[PDB]
């Protein structure tokens, strides 16, 4: 019975083959057949080649070898290499433009989710060269997704050795009944065959993976689009910086380029963004996904007015000065939407650009107080309850599992009415005591949330909804201004209480705002939709944060 | 008595001040003296101007509105503004053009350091320019320097409202007779004489710094160079990857741009990096600065096998993929010297670039056992000696403030030979039980090393010394190679272990090496001469590494 499977990198896991690309220059160059290839091979186990593929050199030293091999393959079959004939620049491109096999990574991850043990088996070399970072990224993004990668040139083996083949079951814990082999090379596949392990010769993709659904029993072909990759919090960078004598910050940190502060909304968490995360540090973004002041592992103190705006902004702000940061794209989600547009108001040279999911821009009524404001929308009557210190807590606090499993939940799937709750007497009177389990999420991640929420409970996190009049005579200070920043503001369809139609006069405040907008999506944005919010946020960074 | 110091930002700690643009422009384009600094104080206090540096409104806001007080200016003096004439390119250029006044931040830094409260109050506007980002850095290099920045825009009030100086003392939480107060213009001078602070009117900044020391008392003009920008440990972003299931890796981390590594050596911390973190974030670098395995907060395994070359490399991969980080420049000094060599040799494509100080690239020599070697060399006889578990760990922990008080030291101050170490019975039985503390170091300083060796004390350090033939047989492998990446040696004239003459046959493994040298400098390169590190590290990263 099968419960490993490798697969091998060029040509399989990674298209087109750098293998091929000799073949190609030499019908492109009209050089005669197979020359480059045969250059490429000189001396078998003993020549240039395999030295490269043990490890025993690095590619730039391999480079002149190899073009010495290619003259002398020249001058036996009689011709001539052109004048500007580079190696160098042949392997350059090959390299460059080889890209992941999607596919094929596809078929490893679903096999890997049914509880295979997924390796990859490469004949791989040590890059030395000025453009060695692509093959990085490339090896980066591939291998997170495997249990092992096994490099001939750190492993000091190469196939079609037999010693590599014991290396690898070795590594796999696994007899070689138990493991399918999957190489573009029918050589190197062999060894693997000879010892009696399932054996698959990959050409097309698409007959690979027939050959390997029929053999494992695991449909893999025209399966439906998964999900984006998601964060095991364990597995994380996670950051921690004081921001005032009581008060620090935690945040989950991942990638290089421009920084992408997250900002979740309530009752959530960092982790609110898994689905974000690996997508836009793999878009080139260096993400810092935030537990919000009053949750997970950043400070939770009791006071109200720790929990107003311009003292969350502020914080904000020392967090970017201490983290040596003089600008961040800041994106928030419900009560961080509401944060990052403030931050766009008050602090513009401290924010490359600011998008905000489900949460509308809306300027202080200097006019009515924001208690008369809210009482005009009857479906922010639970905003009401939330009022009186320790009330909401109770109900919230007494079944973690209850409160998270009757929130998290698809526009579909609702138990909630959030208008007349007061009248109720609270959130979940008319709720079930064991809720079902959302389509959104997995019974792990509802338990992630009862563990953060374990720390600090609802205290901090109620208190963002106590700061009204604090809040409003802080707004009504930037009521002549304008937000002239890079600016995105992203609608839910389905989110009953951050409507679209809320969002409609954004452009009187904000003239250049660009929009995103997410059909047959709920409150919960970033679970509801995690493909389409990833795909919105990443075209719009490109574009407009660079 | 004074005992706090104010500063304006434009015209004092900053120049040349964006002022003085509007009067540069009337000269260079010809136009009537004063027009422009007339149309930019139109309407004084109620003008646009003023709600500009009110925070009324953002200075994208503003640019029209100057624009067309200017038409105003011009229509009354009977004038023409010149066809491409742009406010907006006027002072993107006036405000980029703005840098420190290097003096004057050195003679707040004096104050400071003297015990003096320090604050900066500003009329200044919110910033939402395309180009809004080198005002925000230069407003973040100057502020960490300061107790307090007050800016007209966040305060809602300007100078010279007499609120402001009013707020301004509530503030410093101190009465105006004990408050200097620097200004360029003389009429934001005026409130703050009546109120009775001392004054300081700015013109060129010499005199005013001779005003400033005659007033308070400390040398402020002519003073000796000071040392680079230090860290305080509780101010700093403080990192946490697991690399394996019983170890995770600490590190601090400052800055934005290319990741920079930094690795320390033994008995050392990321601390000892305390003086290149802030200078190398400064230059556009994003700076980990790591507590290596065995040390600080990272985890201490204590088998001697956990310490090998080959299993510390690939915890450093392990914490790059964790990170999301395709590359880092790694820079070691003393045994994190000899690790990023081996990055280089076994990991190119994850390494940018690679600099050491101190140590020597030296390969492994295959027809001799390191302890045959090792006892080659007399200056490493101590290496015997840290050979047996316990036997150094004892002497090392007994008293932490002595270990690190007789390693801490200048090449002019030594307390240990480190020949006859075995002979003698240990490292300090020759050395004084309360030793005197070295001009490198603070007391502070010393009780910060002392109290992260409280944790986990010398075992882990040591355990990097207890794997000579694991090393050997590791480097080995790498023989047939050459190092062709970016590279860096800097040599320390007076380090009596890692001499000068030991890197001499390196350019035969790096062909392309590139180097630094400092003279007067001991082991300990860093702390002994941090100005010198920070050039020769900024110019070779600037150069080779982007
Ligand atoms: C414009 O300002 C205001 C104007 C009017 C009112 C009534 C309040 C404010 S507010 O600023 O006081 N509230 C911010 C808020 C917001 C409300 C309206 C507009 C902007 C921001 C954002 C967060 N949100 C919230 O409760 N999310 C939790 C949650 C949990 C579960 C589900 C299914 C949905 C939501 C609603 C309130
Ligand atoms: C080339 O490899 C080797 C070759 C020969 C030998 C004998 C050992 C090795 S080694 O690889 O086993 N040692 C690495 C080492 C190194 C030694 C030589 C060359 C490269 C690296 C770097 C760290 N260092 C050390 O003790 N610093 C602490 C310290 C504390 C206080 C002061 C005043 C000074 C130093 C010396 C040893």
């Amino acid at each position: 019975t099968l419960r490993a499977a490798v697969f091998d990198l060029d040509g399989v896991l990674a298209l087109p083959a750098v293998f091929g690309v000799l073949g190609r220059t030499e019908e492109a160059l009209a050089l005669p057949r197979g020359l480059l290839n045969d250059a490429f091979q000189k001396g078998g186990p003993e020549g240039a080649t395999t030295r490269l593929m043990k490890g025993e050199i690095t590619l730039s030293q391999w480079i002149p070898l190899m073009e010495e091999n290619c003259r002398k393959c020249s001058e036996t079959a009689k011709v001539c290499l052109p004048k500007n004939f580079s190696i160098k620049e042949i392997f350059d491109k090959a390299i460059s433009a080889r890209k992941i096999n999607r596919p094929m990574l596809q078929a490893a991850l679903m096999l890997r989710k049914k509880g295979f043990t997924t390796a990859i088996l490469t004949n791989t070399w040590l890059d030395d060269r000025a453009e060695r970072d692509g093959l990085a990224q490339l090896m980066c993004e591939l291998k997170m997704h495997f249990d092992f990668l096994i490099e001939s040139c750190q492993v000091g083996m190469v196939k079609p050795e037999p010693q590599i083949y014991k290396f690898l079951l070795d590594t796999l814990k696994a007899s070689p009944s138990e493991v399918v082999f999957l190489d573009d090379i029918g050589a190197n596949l062999k060894p693997a065959r000879d010892l009696g392990m399932v054996t698959i010769l990959v050409q097309d993709t698409d007959t690979a993976l027939k050959e390997l659904e029929k053999v494992t029993g695991i449909q893999l072909l025209n399966t439906p689009a998964p999900l984006p990759t998601s964060c095991n919090p364990s597995d994380m960078s996670h950051g921690y910086v004081t921001v005032k004598p009581r008060v620090r910050l935690h945040f989950v940190e991942l990638g290089s380029g421009p920084a992408v502060c997250l900002c979740h909304g309530f009752p959530e968490s960092w982790y609110s963004w898994r689905y974000q995360i690996p997508a836009l540090a793999q878009a080139g973004y260096r993400v810092l996904a935030m537990d919000m002041k009053g949750y997970g592992e950043s400070s939770a103190p009791p006071e109200i007015e720790e929990y107003c705006m311009e003292v969350l902004c502020k914080e904000m702000v020392t967090f970017l000065d201490k983290l040596g940061l003089s600008q961040a794209v800041f994106i928030g989600h419900d009560w961080g939407g509401m944060l990052v547009w403030y931050m766009a108001l008050f602090y513009p040279e401290r924010v490359r650009a600011v998008a905000s999911l489900n949460t509308p821009f809306i300027p202080a009524n200097p006019n009515m107080s924001p208690l008369e404001s809210i009482k005009a929308n009857p479906v922010f009557d639970y905003q009401l309850y939330f009022q009186e210190p320790g009330v909401a807590e109770a109900e919230l606090e007494q079944n973690l599992s209850r409160t998270f499993k009757s929130l998290f939940r698809a526009s579909d799937e609702s138990v909630l009415s959030m208008h007349k709750v007061c009248e109720a007497g609270g959130l979940f009177v008319n709720s079930p005591e064991e809720p079902s389990l959302s389509r959104m999420v997995t019974e792990e991640e509802i338990q992630f949330y009862v563990q953060q929420f374990k720390k600090s409970g609802f205290r901090g996190p109620l208190n963002w909804y106590r700061n009204m009049e604090r809040n409003w005579k802080w707004a009504c200070k930037s009521l002549g201004r304008k937000i002239l920043i890079p600016a995105l503001m992203v609608t839910a369809e389905k989110d009953f209480v951050l409507v679209p139609q809320m969002s409609q006069h954004m452009e009187d405040w904000i003239p250049h705002l660009k929009r995103g907008h997410i059909e047959d999506c709920g409150h919960w944005t970033q679970m509801d939709k995690p493909t389409e919010v990833n795909q919105i946020l990443i075209k719009w960074l490109d574009s407009d944060a660079r």
